[PDB]
Parts: structure tokens; C-alpha cells; sequence
């Protein structure tokens, strides 16, 4: 994708606002992202994994009915089913002595007025995200890299085979790997404003 002006510059100009707040405290053990990605598996189908972690690890994830879609309805029930894992897995959030700070991407059933009504009584901080950049998101950038690899071997036989294997694989990586992934955040925000909100390398 060739980015346009206003989305080198909204990518910039997120990047630099999420910096300089990085640069007075860091937020980056607050995050909770996640995002989704098409698994395939031949009986020509596919499933939708959904998913959400931070730096401790995995914390919730759908895989979804084969061909079925995340619409308004579907997200709205999954951010209250993710709230109960956060519960019962991050003490920190249970106990309210640390607000969850929010980062997933622009799609529409992420921005819908259910959703961010739901998000309001969360009252999760939604961190700001531009169009176009998974180059910025944890999940794409980090998770979906790395498992993608891992993948492209697998020949998934049963919407539960896939189910295993997400199991097994999440539970594999060290707590390091997830940490990494979220704290490359702020090398990815200063290439991104050395760049002016192009891609870069
Ligand atoms: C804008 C815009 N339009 N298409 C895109 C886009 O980014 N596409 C590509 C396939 C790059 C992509 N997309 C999403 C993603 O969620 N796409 C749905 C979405 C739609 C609108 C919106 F504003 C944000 C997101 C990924 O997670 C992801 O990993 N990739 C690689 O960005
Ligand atoms: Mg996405
Ligand atoms: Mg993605």
C-alpha cells in the first residue's frame, strides 16, 4: 500500500503523541491490544481468530465459526468476555489500582457506537490508532509475524485442531516474547516519526 498525505501524516502525528507521552511516563505495562486474522483449513474454509494480551502473555481469544465475520454485536460481546479474563488473569485490574489502556485497530465494528459505548463503561482508555498501520500494532507486527511462520506448516483438519495448536503455541512462547512485543512499541513510534508517517525498516 502506498500511503497518501493524510495518512503519513496522521501516522506521524499519532506516533509523535504517543512518544511524548511514553517520554514523561511510561504506559506500556497498562496495554491491552489484540486484533484478528483468517486461519484457513481445508475439509477452501476459513475461522477468525480474535485475540487479546499484553505483556504477561495471552489473555482471552475466539476462534470463530468457520466463515463467520466479527460484526458490532459479536465485538461488543467479546470486549465484556475479554473484561472477565482480565479479571480472573491481571490482579492489577481486578483490584482497580490500574486502568487498561486499550490499543486495537480502525475497524468499523471496533469504532461502532455500541463498542464505544461499551469501551466508556470499561472505561478502558482507547489508545489513538492511525488507518493502514500494523507496521504499529503489536498484534500484527509481533504475534501474527511470528505465528504466521508457524502456520504456513500446519494443515488444520477441524475448526478444534486450530484450537489446539493456538493453545499449545501460545503457551510455548516464554512470558519474554510477549513482553518484547508490546515494548518494541516506542522504536517503532520514533522510526515512524523519522519516517514523517511513511513505512519504514
Ligand atoms: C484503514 C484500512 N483499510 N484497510 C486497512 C488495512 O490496514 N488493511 C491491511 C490488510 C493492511 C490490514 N488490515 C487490518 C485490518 O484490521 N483491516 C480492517 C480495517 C479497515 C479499516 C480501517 F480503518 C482499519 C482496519 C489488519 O489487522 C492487518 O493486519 N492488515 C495487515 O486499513
Ligand atoms: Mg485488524
Ligand atoms: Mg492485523
Amino acid at each position: 500500500h502506498e500511503l497518501n498525505e493524510r495518512q503519513m501524516e496522521r501516522r506521524k502525528n499519532t506516533c509523535e503523541i504517543l512518544l511524548s507521552r511514553y517520554k514523561r511516563k511510561s504506559f506500556l505495562h497498562r496495554i491491552v491490544t489484540g486484533d484478528e486474522k483468517w486461519i484457513f483449513f481445508v475439509n477452501g474454509k476459513k475461522t477468525m481468530l480474535c485475540v487479546w494480551w499484553d505483556q504477561s502473555g495471552v489473555i482471552y481469544y475466539e476462534l470463530l465459526k468457520p466463515g463467520e465475520t466479527v460484526n458490532a454485536a459479536r465485538y461488543q460481546q467479546q470486549l465484556i468476555n475479554l473484561n472477565r479474563a482480565l479479571q480472573r488473569k491481571r490482579p492489577e485490574y481486578q483490584k482497580r489500582q490500574h486502568r487498561v489502556i486499550f490499543l486495537h485497530d480502525n475497524a468499523p465494528s471496533h469504532t461502532a457506537r455500541a463498542v464505544r459505548d461499551t469501551l466508556e463503561t470499561l472505561n478502558w482508555e482507547v489508545l489513538p490508532h492511525a488507518a493502514y498501520s500494523p507496521d504499529l500494532a503489536p498484534s500484527d507486527y509481533h504475534l501474527f509475524a511470528s505465528m504466521g511462520h508457524a502456520l504456513a506448516e500446519q494443515r488444520f483438519d477441524s475448526y478444534e485442531s486450530v484450537k489446539k495448536w493456538l493453545d499449545e503455541w501460545f503457551a510455548a512462547k516464554d512470558d519474554e516474547f510477549y513482553w518484547r512485543g508490546i515494548h518494541k512499541l516506542p522504536e517503532r513510534w520514533e522510526k515512524c516519526v523519522a519516517s514523517d508517517g511513511k513505512y519504514f525498516e
